[PDB]
């Protein structure tokens, strides 16, 4: 809770945000009230705050500071603080130096003398930074904020993704803490790693589909006796009719895997047209091979030669770099056939 | 951003205006094409069903920003007023200044007033959404923009490969919505989900991506047919038809292209290619002594034609740094050993080239 | 809070203790889930994993030199009665405390007192009961400690794959906890299992299939020449079927490629045993089939045609094969081929068993 | 393994009792306890001025010291005591008093005294020594099977032949003369991750197939005459043609009970049975049919089991690949059951 409530409010902030802004938190307050007024803590924080600004390494326009205590801690200038917003301020007149400090307890005046002295870091920053209460609910709310905000997120992974995002952080925080400098983490780093988290569990080398269809199904007798054209063209080529239900039972499972995968977001109507494109040529390929071959034969037994060398053929290809069953690369050449591209036929063109 | 998909105005807005909501249904665009003012006919009818699919529920009005897009921006007081007006009392107010600027309206758009004015409280909701957009010159440009700022994991190394697809999927739902005339409904939701699975697969480094997409008709593979190079040679000595000419010279321009791109972003290396090239000619090696065997006793032609196909067939297997690689890739390596007089397809190519 | 992974907590703090333990230190585990603070002096359902924690001893089955103890409650149950069981690591010290329990129990059981009258029965031996018996409870962090103890106590934990072998292993710790509890077996969980379960996880979780080898040794090389002219066996059985040289060429250096690699380099990424000896007997029945495929279809020829068109299919099938399902090269096909060939194993000839 | 430096068993043996994190240590000299040469001095606040200096991991690296001899003296046994708070805090004050040497000869950089005097760690490290004894190869030994989940002791070699090989380079090609040993724990395990991977693994995902003309259980098989052994007596194959036959279907059948015992596969699968294996025999036999006419009958048989044979090794099960013996031993599986045939007349004769 006091280590493990720190990091989901750095996801909270972090998540809805831009891929420019750089976020510091501050891991203050640690242990009467827990701010007071003359903090020296939090002072030093301000002044490493600023010295981080003068280094030049961090630009001013783009950075949200923010203040964590896990408590109210009822203070009027820690109030101040989560307060003056953007312009703001009662009316504006961000030159707000010694407001109701009135150089309380000198032991270590520097900070505050070092404040004061400078004019470009007593002006945008605290009308950019706000101070946030712990109000433990934080694992519901960044659960919450992850699903609504983030444009694709996966929810069946939820909690396979949220965990090693906030580990992280807490590494960042951790090694951040050591070192002593603040932290600079940016969100780019953060939308670089939350990017690779999410690729890990989106990548998948097989397309899964419930081939669950049979000959003697309703639907696969229809086509038969219907006769779209590609059973027009099986028809020229003396097929025995025991293809033919296969033939059909391949075809209607290509169109319902189309529509499946596209739903999905697996594929688009690009990259089946691609799968479209490598299937076309290797038909050029053994459509030229086997009248090489097999020449001086009647187009009956030529006919039936490219049917069986396309189907042995085909099944090597890949749809979105994955791996598809025999039953796609089959019904798409079906499917090609549908509207006259490719034809078993040494003379289809005419003849259909 | 990739300018050339077969581009429209209408899908750069979409898509910038789908990649800046959080999680909800966007109802996007009915294409309102100043012929567009208080007195219009084409602007009552695109709002007169929208009032149907709220009460049917189809779609919430509380997660839903409500857009519709002009190509040029038209001046009418109706139309800028629910625009401006999100608020309760913005909205409120609209009913009445809008019912008293088109009143007594003409019959054959009255009826899409009548279904407008069927309730109050829905009518008012649909004002408090509304946007009004209009085009501009600068639309691809602020596309780029508004990718690299609030995608959260932008990858800044093949952005203009990466929104080719997701401009597509966009111009392909609107093609879909415009086929059959049915208003367009895309979630954000469907819409994260095609872009977290385009962002996945350009970050694997196991798969080798190019974008395909010369065709025959290219201008460069009609010059390179016709200015008869090393390769396109060795196609002509067997006698093969134009059709492969073509495809060749679509393969090796692809071929070449692709070496350089992947050569120039890392993902292959520079010591790759050589040993590809080897076990290809190894390949060759092989097919020439089979072809040669089973081929005896006919013409030189037929045994060319014969090792071309084989060799076609036999050398897609092969890998390029144990990654797979697409036919086109395959194919176009041996036109371009053939450039280089490495490998041949006739028999005596050495004897009848020079 | 912290997220999860999707087991119950009876297996995160389980998995943690079993870790941290020896290789020769056995767990008895057991849930009490009865239910404020609901445990007292009389709920018999603690004094139910007694008396079953006793007999066990005079089994003889559980050594009683070094096994821990454990009974797990799913929740913070607060303010334990018997927690000087589990605050008393001294065994002098548990003389004294043995007593100090049956102090507090008086008056057993009304109906089910047998599991205290065997109880005050092996005093001696109860007071290594004591210190090997400790309160534990569920942290509320559970996926938070047994993730951070395989980072640190592990040896050679690998952080590439661990979320996923973090799946496996609570897998087998659910298959012994809640299989082996629909049948009331002594719940005991030996160490000695747990890191032949663990190194088998972690060692199938290290292999990979990117078997490569830099094959730099081209034609214009003293080797190849002076294994052509020096003429060994597989040299002869290419000779007889009248190859040419630039084939011979290749052949030895698929020959030298796949003899410097094979393992020389540490084995490669493979064993001896049942890998090699398996890709050798899986090309011997590729060359069998291709054999009977060669003589079958071309009935009537010179031997040598046949010799060379059987030695080019077996060159254009053996390259499918795998080295214990890993991706391997030309090269390395061939190269074995020419091995086996060399040993007289497979031969291109249809009489090469006879010539030579 | 035995026969080796002394000085290297009990180098393995601390790593070996260690966590993944504080995993740096450190190994440094070869009555002598302070001699002219000053060669088990030179280090004691020398080495671990890099401490102080800048170096990383200050709080967590672990000395040792002696190697193979032991000695008896007052101010290592001094320095040399428990680690507690305020107990190592009182050692460097302890330590000036009481030190026998106070020249300047040994004390040549003389700056560590002052840098050194602030508490404990500041002022005394955690220097420990172990000495080195005869049985050093009989404790690295007991201490593995003891402390590492998952010691081999089926190879007998107990897996410290080649961690020896790996733990002697450190000692001698990356001393770097006169610098730390600075031996880091993480890759130790890493090494040894390699090492117990190497011969643990004794099966990996297919069954040990033995079954190879040793004349019981595939010779059995044949006299009695089953079903996919009669489809190949029509097509008339030599006589070893049958013993593959049955021993592919041997270890077939064994594979496919055993699989789905340990949650492999399912019988939500044999679609690669009958959906895919049925379909790859229906287009070959199509094939054989158009282009080989004209031939004897039991030419035909044969010329269609070549080609269903060098075909089905391209079916996976279950998105997984499967070897030559499952797919030639499932093609009489089903044969078994006169689902295919490789003669045309399979069906009026059996």
């Amino acid at each position: 809770l006091g280590y493990k409530i720190q990091e989901y409010r750095l996801t909270q902030r972090l998540l809805e945000a831009n891929n420019s802004s750089c976020i510091g938190f501050e891991i203050l307050d640690d242990l009467r009230n827990i701010v007071s007024n003359h903090s020296k803590d939090l002072w030093k924080t301000l002044s490493n705050w600023m010295d981080l600004i003068d280094s030049g390494e961090i630009d001013v326009d783009n950075t949200i500071f923010l203040l964590f205590t896990n408590k109210r801690c009822h203070s009027e200038v820690l109030q101040l603080l989560s307060t003056s917003q953007a312009t703001e301020e009662a009316s504006k007149a961000f030159d707000e130096i010694l407001k109701i400090v009135s150089h309380p307890s000198p032991s270590i005046a520097n900070y505050l003398n070092n404040f004061s002295k400078s004019k470009t870091d007593a002006c945008r920053l605290i009308s950019k930074f706000t101070y946030i209460y712990g109000s433990g609910s934080a694992p519901h709310d960044l659960r919450e904020s992850y699903k609504l905000h983030r444009l694709g997120a996966l929810e069946e992974h939820l909690d396979e993704i949220m965990y090693e995002i906030l580990g992280w952080v807490s590494d960042v925080l951790t090694l951040a803490a050591e070192k002593r400098q603040p932290t600079i983490v940016r969100a780019k780093d953060f939308g670089a790693r939350l990017g690779e988290i999410e690729s890990k569990y989106r990548q998948k080398t097989i397309l899964n589909y419930f081939c669950n269809r049979s000959s003697e199904s309703e639907d696969v007798q229809n086509t038969i006796k219907d006769a779209p054209n590609y059973i027009k063209q099986l028809n020229l080529i003396n097929v025995d009719d025991s293809e033919l239900e296969e033939a059909a039972i391949a075809n209607l499972e290509t169109k319902d895997a189309v529509v499946e995968w596209t739903l999905n977001g697996d594929v688009q109507d690009y990259s089946y047209r691609y799968y479209q494109r490598e299937l076309r040529r290797c038909w050029g390929i053994q459509k030229q091979k086997i009248h090489l071959d097999f020449n001086g034969r009647p187009e009956t037994e030529v006919g039936q030669r490219l049917y069986i060398e396309c189907l042995n053929n085909v099944t090597r290809y890949y749809l979105e770099n994955k791996k598809v069953g025999d039953f796609f690369a089959h019904g798409t050449l079906h499917s090609m056939a549908d509207k006259l591209t490719i034809g078993w036929h040494p003379e289809f063109d005419k003849k259909l």
